[PDB]
């Protein structure tokens, strides 16, 4: 057999049946003869592309494999890896290289010192050094890419490997399981266990790894079982827990002082699946205050190590939060006080806030709808008015970098189809991947994405005047009619100047049967 | 002095007055009280950051300076960064950090392992290991950038470092002058010479270097001494010599046995500023027929170590050429003639062929016209029939990434506002930097786009044909309005869906005031 | 408090108490005031500084700390660091930076891109951004190569930082626990278990991460309970399993066809703590015959991910090995009978045969000894010819890089002072790190290092015969006088010439209150 017919077998084996990329040459002997069993997804420019293989891997639980045009295909993508290697998302990212007999002279299209090209931001980056080891390597892309942590892994593969013999003893790679579902030993795991039932004000925060393992139901009768107030961890890529919970206590603002404050009475904290902590904004305090004590448990050693407080076990968020939810005593406590309503902003008859925003959402949207956040100065009012009870129903770029949302989405509703995808991403973020509209359109995912237009940069106006900074250029986006945008790539566009135009926007995007776009115009 | 005050002040007397960004908020602090005699250009997407830099510093053949942030920007940026690096583009890069006291926990915008994210494609790559460096590290990255080879450097400055003191013998920073205008000593260069003269039968082979120094004039008078035939090297990203002078004979084609083949029977072959050779395509055979000699005169040690064949000189291609053409006798042999005018294409009334494009473009342009060319199965017709007498006449991504030609077009245009800018795109390729547009309309940059439309990636389509490759995916683009999209970034469009519409838009959007984008119907 | 401070606090209270190093002036800051509860242990140069605490933390089942010079000191001791890396060993590798006000202009002492000079030998890689930075930093460092899978890590650190004032909420770091000791969650447990008691004819192999677990008598209890054989893995580091056990089978030899052939006709192959497999020889054929399975557990990810048959579990070795031979049935099959004792090799009055010496070692050495092997071409007899009943017993440079047995050797001997340690060395490998034999004397540490002399690269002139390679140079060493070296660094020399001087020596050797170096002389 050949390196390209083993290579699907292992894919296939391996539970892989769907392609996103953007194709070039060095790819194309690898994409010929393309088999039945697969899709391939089609987006216009790379981060579009590694965007919506995020989104799809995220929301289905599952390595998402991607095939990128050599140097400048994979170069393309790296703002993509940055969020992907923060979200812990597993993606198989493969790159066309040169012939072999070519690259030596670096000819066009050569992929120089490949394997360092998209370090630091994967798990594992490499080239094979001769074509019967690509199904290996491929291989070994799989399963590191699947391991705790879970992330983006690098292959860059000849083009001419693709028809050379595959080893026949590649055939022992077909069926390969390998496990990372572990806990703590029995011992341990029993006196933390003691730790958690002999606390008297114990209180849980969650991370994006929780939704990932889909462990959000076990963390919740966990936070029963100990009457504990529940947080999100800061900069949260996900949601973990029902935001309308009553031991819910809403979003951790990203700063130290902030965030001890929280914390402070607490003695024992349990922080899962998450960083401790995904700081932002300079917020300089103490990292707990006296009488708190913090266990982290995370799936990757490289937070474990970081975090400048606590203990931490590494081990399985889904093991891991399942003994515990069923080894923890059942509290006597109170509950925690119920949170206050947010409040309803005054509209007049002109331009949106954004709370108007998302409580007609929160009011019109249904139970079971996924949303996407990349609106960068409404963070904290979306966390508070909209309701989310189900698990996958919230992300928002892990590393911060713009150009997740649009593509994500799509990749979000391909992996959801019964689920109503309702993307909420600002003028400003629209623009860093707004080619990724195309292939909702192409391939009818009816994704809606609705667009704050208020002109301008505004998380950035902000920091500039909480810094004091004057004379900053470049805050500006005036003159973009997403509409036409949305036409431009085949996207059914409706307008929304108001509030009563809102809602009727929504009642027909709700209706529609392929992808919509809502330019809302937002207040400053 | 502030470290900030000090860094505007090295930046100004060194010659750089413009920065080329898409702000984020670790760059605040560096961007606030920009200096009034400093200008800012916004592009909606770091790859058209980039690109804009690149056309603006490849033009104006001086150092760009981009100001990108932290890991996510400079990720996004990475493709853009693969062509700077093959066109030894001067690009300063330098990216936003987190606050120092933040970095160990890896807060959000932290950029990890910052120094080897752009690697392998930059020059040189740091952080400062404290505030008062940040001149200093500058100061190499300004240099790093303009020696000869030139291309890109990148430089991550933690942002509470823009407030600190500098040190005061930071002064000696600013009027450093560094030189790499060196030429092969006299003794050497008299041998070199006498081997030219000798010659009975020279050719010259001139690369994109040629055109970056501003060499080609240099270049004319040397071939017209040695009375020699003059090809582009292959896969060309600019133009070095005036496509209508007698002496010219065209673009190489990109083989190793296509050039063997062109250069036989010449005895002694004088490569000027290329790599030897860039080639493409899987062409086995002889790098040089037995009677040819080569001698290869680079800026770059990385290209004089790898070429397969020849005698090699690292110097600097303007002072080489300018001794060259200086000191070699005027040979008695008879000028070559003037290659044959190009071949009119029967055109019907339908969708419009390339040649016909192309002829249009050369018949109505301006005669110091600047072409940009992304439109990838037809950039062959393009050098036959477009007449460049001046230099900077042609850009062409130098590493073959896409998403190139549409903003460094506009760099161009900004780097010389009196030169009419004129970028033939592929629908395809128009897609990678789209967002580029809106930068044209804000700025008042008259670039005209010509799309040339044929729905498909048509390069692609013909390597498969070569590959006899069946079952390709992902080849087809159908379902994009061009003239929308247009809209959509407030650029004025125009449809040309025969030869006689081709030729209306065209004297419209000369004529036009800002910049305008053309949707051509072009054929399969 | 000052860095200095705060950062031995925090040493002392992760349970560091002892300093492996080779000063430089960029160290001095940090060893200045050094505290009265640590040690210092010098070595005189860095690759036998490395060995030294490889041997010592290989033994004392913890991490060793490790202080270097710059650059110069770090390059000196990468050889020893690519043993590290693949015998995981838990290695906290410090070296001094210049001060960072000249780390700009590249200063001498300056280590120029400081985190990448280790890799790709490291687990992590950094060099802080502050001073106060710098505990955190090594905290991160301490979890980094204590947390599984163990491995070396490195920290630079400017030398102005430590005078420095330490961020009071440092404190947070110092009682930190982190754990990593996990297993497969109870389900799947209990269907590997089930697979286990199923087999009808089961082996075991095991690797070294056994050994460093110290899971070897659960291991016992494991084999015993299933019936089955017992290897250890290919190019064994340590020995994880007595010798004389009646299950035991010996080392497998490190080839694909060879082990393959000997697993034949086993229905189930576990593996345990190893890699699959670290095979050495060009030996091609089939990976496993059919009707074999095989089992992997690791603590490695990238030792699951990179085998190329079987299925994988990556968890702590210790709690998997407890957990598996504690709830396997017994099986009614009869225990496997013991190896039969290994044949005496006829012994003239001349040279010694390596397998007399052995013979030799395993009749006077006490039970509990510890053997080093660095004799490279005499493993095979070794493994067959020592009876070692206990943990810990054995090691051998786990990466195959000559230069670690002999400062190893000292370090085992440090951590287990009431086990005798004895070193057999080729006169080849023992000139790699001769210098180390100083620390031994210095320090009063009673190592017997044993040096077999046969004048020449064995196992490389046996490799030339098998790839019938001729004219081959540089495969002797003639010349050199170890009793001389021996009185050069100041530890007692002995020699045997033949068997009677053998015993008289060793007798004397292992009674001697200090180290000891014997030089025997071996047959060619
Ligand atoms: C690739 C990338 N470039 C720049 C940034 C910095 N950044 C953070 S918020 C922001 C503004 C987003 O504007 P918009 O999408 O309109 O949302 P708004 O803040 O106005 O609500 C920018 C540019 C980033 N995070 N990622
Ligand atoms: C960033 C990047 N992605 C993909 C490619 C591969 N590629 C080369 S040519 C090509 C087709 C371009 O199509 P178009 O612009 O429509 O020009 P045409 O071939 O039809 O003339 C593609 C996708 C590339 N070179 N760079
Ligand atoms: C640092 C290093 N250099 C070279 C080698 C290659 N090598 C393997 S075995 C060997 C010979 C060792 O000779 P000796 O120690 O006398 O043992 P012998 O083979 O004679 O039994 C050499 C040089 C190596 N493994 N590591
Ligand atoms: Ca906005
Ligand atoms: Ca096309
Ligand atoms: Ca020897
Ligand atoms: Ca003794
Ligand atoms: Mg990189």
């Amino acid at each position: 057999a050949s390196v390209h017919g083993t290579t699907y077998e292992l894919l296939r084996r391996q539970g892989i049946d769907t392609v996103f990329g953007n194709p070039g040459s060095n790819e194309l002997p690898f994409l010929k003869d393309f088999p039945e069993d697969f899709r391939y997804i089609l987006a216009l420019q790379e981060a579009c592309v590694v965007g919506i293989a995020d989104g799809y891997a995220q929301a289905s639980r599952k390595p998402a494999f991607i095939n990128l045009h050599s140097a400048a295909g994979t170069g393309n993508a790296m703002g993509a890896l940055s969020n992907a290697w923060n979200s812990h998302s597993p993606l198989i990212v493969t790159a066309g290289q040169q012939t072999r007999a070519m690259i030596g002279v670096e000819a066009l299209l050569t992929n120089v010192d490949a394997a360092n090209l998209p370090r630091p931001l994967v798990k594992w980056s490499y080239e094979p050094a001769s074509a019967a080891e690509v199904p290996h390597a491929m291989s070994r892309a799989i399963h590191m890419a699947s391991m705790a942590p879970q992330g983006p892994v690098y292959l860059s593969v000849p083009y001419d490997d693709w028809d050379k013999d595959a080893d026949p003893q590649s055939h022992h790679l077909f069926d390969r399981h390998v496990s990372s579902s572990v806990r703590l030993n029995d011992q341990d795991l029993d006196i933390l266990v003691k730790a958690l039932n002999s606390a008297s004000n114990p209180a849980i925060v969650l991370g994006p790894d929780v939704d990932a393992a889909n462990a959000n139901a076990d963390c919740v009768m966990l936070a029963e079982r100990l009457k504990a107030p529940v947080w999100v961890a800061p900069s949260a890529p996900r949601c973990p827990f029902p935001t309308r919970h009553p031991c819910f206590r809403g979003l951790m603002p990203a700063g130290i002082a902030a965030i001890s404050q929280l914390l402070e009475g607490h003695d024992v904290v349990l922080v899962i699946g998450a960083p401790v902590f995904r700081y932002a904004q300079y917020d300089p305090g103490q990292y707990l205050k006296p009488g708190t004590r913090l266990i982290s448990v995370t799936c990757d050693p490289l937070e474990a190590a970081r975090a400048p407080m606590g203990d931490a076990i590494v081990a399985d968020i889904g093991a891991m939060a399942s003994a515990l939810a069923n080894l923890v005593e059942e509290s006597s406590r109170q509950l925690p006080t119920a949170a206050p309503e947010p409040a309803k902003v005054d509209q007049d008859a002109g331009r949106l806030h954004p709370e108007t925003v998302f409580d007609t959402l929160n009011d019109m949207a249904p139970e079971n709808a996924i949303y996407l956040n990349e609106s960068t100065s409404t963070t904290a009012q979306m966390w508070q008015r909209l309701n989310m009870r189900n698990p996958g129903s919230y992300y928002f770029c892990a590393a911060g970098g713009l150009g997740f949302a649009l593509p994500a989405a799509i990749g979000v509703q391909l992996a959801e189809p019964e689920r109503q995808v309702i993307a909420v991403i600002g003028d400003g973020s629209a623009n860093y991947s707004i080619s990724a509209l195309w292939t909702a359109a192409q391939y009818n995912i009816p994704t809606i994405f609705v667009i704050m237009n208020n002109g301008t940069y505004g998380a950035l106006r902000w920091f500039a005047g909480v810094l004091e900074a004057e004379n900053v250029p470049g805050l500006d986006v005036p003159g973009i009619d997403f509409r036409a945008l949305a036409k431009g790539y085949g996207v059914q566009a409706l307008k929304a100047d108001n509030l009563e135009q809102l809602k009727g926007s929504l009642q027909e995007a709700l209706s529609a049967k392929g992808p919509v776009l809502i330019e809302v115009s937002t207040v400053s």
